[PDB]
């Protein structure tokens, strides 16, 4: 599913995004239009062999199974198609694993260089939330 701006930011805040560890509901909007364009099935091979799933391209060396990742672990202990679904839960719970791990939305590298640092409420200007 390709999901609308205002879309996407009711529902991750139904699914409890919205000021996460500290991030306001515009970082994750903001996050997921630079990730995946609002893609849920968006993938996306790195250069170590390990692969980027979802609507904000969870990485399978360290957060799902994809069963081609060799030495990889599975900290959200699910397969990574799980993250393409139209439905978000799973992208949702596995990034508030990943939020949560000490680096903090840095973790996602689109976040860091294209959202950190700017107006990223103006991503959820004019949603009824
Ligand atoms: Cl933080
Ligand atoms: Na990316
Ligand atoms: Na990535
Ligand atoms: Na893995
Ligand atoms: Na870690």
């Amino acid at each position: 599913k390709v999901f609308g701006r205002c879309e996407l930011a009711a529902a991750m805040k139904r699914h409890g995004l919205d000021n996460y560890r500290g991030y306001s509901l515009g970082n994750w909007v903001c996050a997921a239009k630079f990730e995946s364009n609002f893609n849920t099935q968006a993938t996306n091979r790195n250069t170590d062999g390990s692969t980027d799933y979802g609507i904000l391209q969870i990485n399978s060396r360290w957060w799902c199974n994809d069963g081609r990742t060799p030495g990889s672990r599975n900290l959200c202990n699910i397969p990574c198609s799980a993250l393409l679904s139209s439905d978000i839960t799973a992208s949702v719970n596995c990034a508030k694993k990943i939020v949560s791990d000490g680096n903090g939305m840095n973790a996602w590298v689109a976040w860091r260089n294209r959202c950190k640092g700017t107006d990223v409420q103006a991503w959820i200007r004019g949603c009824r939330l």
